[PDB]
C-alpha cells in the first residue's frame, strides 16, 4: 500500500557535523537502513563538494534524480543509488547529495524531494 513516491524535506547536514557516517557495511543494508531511516524522518543528506566524500563511510547511498519535468510541488524526483569500491547499484541522473542517519545534527537548509520507493 506503499505509494510509489513520497514527498520529504529533507535536512541538510554539514560533512564534519555528522555523528553516523553511513548506514551500514554492504550494499543491500545500506539501502535497506537509509529506506528505514527516510521512513522514520531520521535521515539527513550532505552535499558532495571534494573532501566530503572520504570524510564519510563505505557504501555509500546516494541520491540522485530519476528525471527532468517532474519537480511536483516544488519537489526534485529523486531515487537511490549505492555505491561500493567504485561500482553503482541503480543507474539515475545527477547526485543531489549523499544520505546519512540524522540524530540531532542541526541542518544549513532543507531540501524537497520526490522519492522514489524502491
Ligand atoms: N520500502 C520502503 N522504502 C521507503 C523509503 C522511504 C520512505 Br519515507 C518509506 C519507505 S518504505
Amino acid at each position: 500500500m506503499e505509494k510509489t513516491h513520497v514527498q520529504l524535506s529533507l535536512p541538510v547536514l554539514q560533512v564534519r557535523d555528522v555523528l553516523v557516517r553511513g548506514f551500514g557495511d554492504s550494499v543491500e543494508e545500506v539501502l535497506s537502513e537509509a529506506r528505514q531511516h527516510l521512513k522514520d524522518g531520521t535521515c539527513g543528506l550532505v552535499e558532495v563538494e571534494k573532501g566530503v566524500l572520504p570524510q564519510l563511510e563505505q557504501p555509500y547511498v546516494f541520491i540522485k534524480r530519476s528525471d527532468a519535468r517532474t519537480a511536483p510541488h516544488g519537489h526534485v524526483m529523486v531515487e537511490l543509488v549505492a555505491e561500493l569500491e567504485g561500482i553503482q547499484y541503480g543507474r539515475s541522473g545527477e547526485t543531489l547529495g549523499v544520505l546519512v542517519p540524522h540524530v540531532g545534527e542541526i541542518p544549513v537548509a532543507y531540501r524537497k524531494v520526490l522519492l522514489r520507493k524502491n
